[PDB]
């Protein structure tokens, strides 16, 4: 689990969105894996505006922080779960890391702050959902 708070939004994966998240609903992607929901109290995170390709991930299956290289966003393709059928996500990052099906909603993040959250792994790859190219979720 896991949610980035920036201004009046919470940013979590769509497949860990709750009843509260969905009825305050503010925009979501399946595609993507991201759901953004409307809060009351303010959020103070910040979200990293770059092309770094470097950064450091909470993995809490090891309660532990890992410096990563990942690729840039991308379409890749994902094998079926609960969640989803098989298909092609969008703005997904991959990197050579531990991941498990609970480590979902763990942030990314780089000097500039939050880049995106843990959304899929497999066979020693962890994938980010991008968040930096939501410009909006800065007003
Ligand atoms: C081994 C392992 N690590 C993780 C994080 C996983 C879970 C995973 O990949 N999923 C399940 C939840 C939906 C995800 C999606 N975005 O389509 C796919 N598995
Ligand atoms: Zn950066």
């Amino acid at each position: 689990s896991g949610a980035i708070y920036v201004g009046n939004y919470r940013v979590v994966n769509r497949h860990l969105a709750t009843h509260n998240d969905w009825a305050n609903l503010v925009w979501e992607d399946s595609s993507r894996d991201l759901l953004v929901s409307s809060t009351t109290a303010q959020g103070c995170d910040t979200i990293a505006r770059c092309d770094c390709q470097t950064g450091v991930y909470y993995c809490s299956s090891r309660r532990k922080h890992y410096p990563v290289s990942f690729s840039k966003p991308s379409l890749i393709f994902v094998e079926a779960s609960e969640y989803y059928p098989a298909r092609y996500q969008s703005h997904l990052m991959l990197a050579v890391g531990h991941s498990e099906p609970g480590d979902c909603g763990g942030i990314l993040r780089c000097q500039h702050g939050v880049v995106g959250i843990v959304s899929t792994g497999g066979n020693g790859l962890v994938g980010f959902a991008d968040v930096r190219d939501l410009l909006w979720l800065d007003e």
